[PDB]
């Protein structure tokens, strides 16, 4: 819009043993 | 919008042994 | 909308043995 | 000063008919 | 100052008719 | 000053018939 | 961790006469 | 970590007469 | 990290007379 | 019968 | 008859 | 009859 | 719709 | 619409 | 539509 | 360790 | 370590 | 270390 | 005696 | 004795 | 004693 | 009379 | 009369 | 009289 | 004014 | 003014 | 002003 902010972190792990 | 601020964090693990 | 603020956070874990 | 914050919103609206 | 944060936000309608 | 931060934001609207 | 937040501030003054 | 945020503001002041 | 922020501000001041 | 039917709507969200 | 129908629709979504 | 039908929309997305 | 304004 | 506005 | 306006 | 998975 | 994984 | 995966 | 000694050691901090 | 010592560990730090 | 000592050691820093 | 007047002022807005 | 008058001032915003 | 007058001025805006 | 630090 | 400091 | 230091 006017201004607007968005912010996005993801973090994704897998330990398959 | 006007001004508007959005933050989103995620985080996901798997361990499977 | 007008100054309007939104937080989200989530966290998953699935531990299989 | 030191670490202050400010946040100011406003709405204004006016239907005239 | 030092560190100091400032947010505005304004929103101004006018529907005639 | 040292560090600070400053935003704004303005929306206006005018509908005339 | 996962969306954490920390703000610390700190003002010292010594006047010595 | 994920999505974290950190502020510090620090003032020191030293008058001596 | 992942998506991190980190702000510092500092300021100092010694006045001798 | 000059304006048979008139009609308005004003829908706003803020 | 002069306006036989006549229509106003607004919108503002902010 | 002048002016049958008059129609007007506005939308205003911001 | 039907609006009069005069100022 | 319809709407008179004078000013 | 139909809008007069006069200023 | 000694993990046995079967689907 | 030891793991067995079949699917 | 010793894994055994068969999909 | 197949597997003398099995171990496993999860940490998660999060 | 087939396999005399099977050890596993894991660290997640997020 | 087919495989005497096995290890397996993860570190994840996120 | 060695030091007739002597003043001192100190303002600290913080 | 050495130092007939002597002033300081100090004014420290932040 | 060795210094009649002496003045001092210090403004620090931060 | 009159300051005498002495350290 | 007059400020005396010695260290 | 008048100031004085001697370190």
């Amino acid at each position: 819009g006017v201004g607007d902010l968005i912010r996005k972190a993801v973090s994704v792990i897998k330990n398959i043993v």
